[PDB]
């Protein structure tokens, strides 16, 4: 294990990887206001720079809860020349988050198996009573394999902390740091906290500190929708489009493949569409394997291809898609994503525990986004997970303070779901930075083919010339 203040020991890393990779541990204090106490121990993964060494460019995938190590070799892949030349790729995983120790759990396999199963339409009281209890049980396990201590400092106020001690480890004076979706609360934390530690940041897909958690999810909503009607727009164009040809009835035609697959007389009865896998494509892994395909144009032959399919009552490629988002693999394990994105979440901002809010929410998520809502508005809705979390957040919703920080680039595309462009502009506004905006409907952009988006974050990170107002790409 390793120890407080010592040095990472590097190593060849683990089971072909690609450039030399290097991987090694950090320690971090678990509670950084008792650092005599429990520690963490930080995944790190390195890959040396082929030139003349700027520093180390640090990336985070987002999520939270999504392994940094394993983004940074997809980065690898796509990396440009200059930039591999000029810095070590550093990846790493948060605290709680995949290698990291320890990590965060409460689901077992089938835990997640058996939520899955469920169609999670039902918003009667007594559906919605089912799904609290549900929530209870799951923070129970929570707490019991985790413990209050270690839930309670999860949050990204200590991962901007580790980030600051992993830079120094690095060897940097000053961070250049990549954030893609979650990452940038990351660096927008460790902005706050070490401005006058930044050398250069990007933040792809970006989400506001400032924003109320409500109309955030709502706008949210609206940007799957919206990437909804993006695709069924573009699939219409398209031969044997399973939609049809008119995108005005692309919803309704989307409802009538996916709502058989809940008994039409009991909500609570799935009534999945045959697969290979022995699971089948219940409605809500249905949906999560649509809300999947809407992260980018390269899923949208599969989100077809999961559509077509369930003319005949099939539902392989669905499944297939949800289990990319729940990151299930081939042997059904799952990783601790899921569990570690709740838990990180429940500890950054206050909860919403209103009960009237949560109801009027989904009142306006039915009729902002159709295609991910079944049936009619019951005047019922549960309450989400933290609203039941047994920890004090350590963060509050707040406008980005870091009057002094290096000029920034944020980076946000016109029709991102995930994160709508809105919220890339006020990051931006707080920031004081630079907007790079990206004309498309997906989830970030930065190191994924595009050369006029690469170029102009590979002349940022290398000399620190930032796009000019209103660069588009
Ligand atoms: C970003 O970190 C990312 O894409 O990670 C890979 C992104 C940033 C969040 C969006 C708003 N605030 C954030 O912090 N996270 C996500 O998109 C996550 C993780 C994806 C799963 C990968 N294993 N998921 C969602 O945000 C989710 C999307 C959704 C909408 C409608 C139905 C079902 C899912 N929305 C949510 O949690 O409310």
């Amino acid at each position: 294990e390793p120890k407080l203040g010592q040095p990472v020991e590097w190593t060849p890393c683990r089971s072909k990887i690609p450039g030399g990779a290097l991987c090694g541990k950090l320690a971090v204090p678990v509670d950084y206001d008792r650092p005599d106490g429990d520690v963490a121990a930080l995944a790190l993964i390195r890959f040396p720079a082929t030139g003349d060494k700027i520093g180390s460019l640090v990336i985070n995938p987002g999520g939270p809860g999504e392994s940094g190590i394993e983004a940074a070799l997809g980065v690898f892949q796509t990396l440009p020349k200059r930039v591999h030349e000029r810095f070590d790729l550093v990846g790493f995983d948060p605290r709680g988050v995949a290698s990291s120790r320890p990590a965060i759990w409460c689901n077992s396999d089938a835990d997640n198996d058996r939520l899955r199963a469920e169609p999670q339409v039902d918003y009667s009281r007594e559906g919605v009573a089912h799904i609290e209890n549900e929530t209870k049980q799951f923070v129970g396990r929570c707490v019991d394999k985790m413990g209050k201590n270690f839930l309670a400092h999860v949050g990204t106020v200590n991962v901007a902390k580790d980030l600051d001690a992993i830079r120094a480890a690095l060897g940097d004076d000053k961070l250049t740091y990549l954030g893609y979706s979650y990452g940038t609360r990351i660096g927008s934390a460790y902005a706050e906290e070490f401005p006058q530690r930044v050398r250069a940041m990007i933040l792809d897909g970006a989400v506001d500190p400032n924003a109320d958690p409500i109309e955030a999810e709502l706008r949210q909503a609206k940007g799957f929708q919206d990437a909804f009607n993006n695709y069924a727009a573009d699939c219409a164009k398209n031969a044997g489009c399973p939609l049809g040809a008119d995108p005005a009835k692309a919803v309704e035609v989307y409802h009538s493949l996916v709502d058989p697959l809940v008994d039409p007389d009991n909500p609570r009865i799935s009534r999945p569409a045959r697969t290979k896998d022995p699971r089948g494509l219940s409605y809500s892994d249905a949906i999560v394997g649509t809300i999947m395909a809407l992260y980018s144009p390269n899923l949208w032959q599969h989100l077809t291809d999961g559509l077509s399919e369930l003319v005949d009552n099939r539902g392989d490629t669905l499944l297939a898609l949800a289990d990319m988002y729940m990151r299930r693999d081939s042997h059904g394990r799952y990783n601790n994503s899921g569990d570690a994105r709740v838990a990180i979440n429940c500890v950054d901002q206050p909860p919403v525990t209103d009960r009237d809010k949560v109801i009027d929410e989904d009142r306006r998520a039915r009729e902002i986004a159709p295609f991910m809502s079944y049936g009619k508005f019951t005047g019922d809705a549960p309450l989400g997970t933290c609203a039941f979390w047994p920890v004090p957040p350590t963060s509050q919703p707040h406008a980005v303070s870091a009057p002094g920080l290096v000029p920034t680039v944020v980076v946000s595309t016109t029709h991102d779901p995930a994160t709508p462009y809105k919220a890339g502009v006020d990051l931006a506004n707080q920031l004081r930075g630079s907007l790079l905006t990206f004309d498309g409907t997906q989830h970030t952009v930065v190191f994924q083919g595009d050369s006029c988006i690469d170029e102009y974050v590979t002349a940022y990170l290398i000399g620190g010339t930032t796009p000019p107002s209103g660069a588009k790409c």
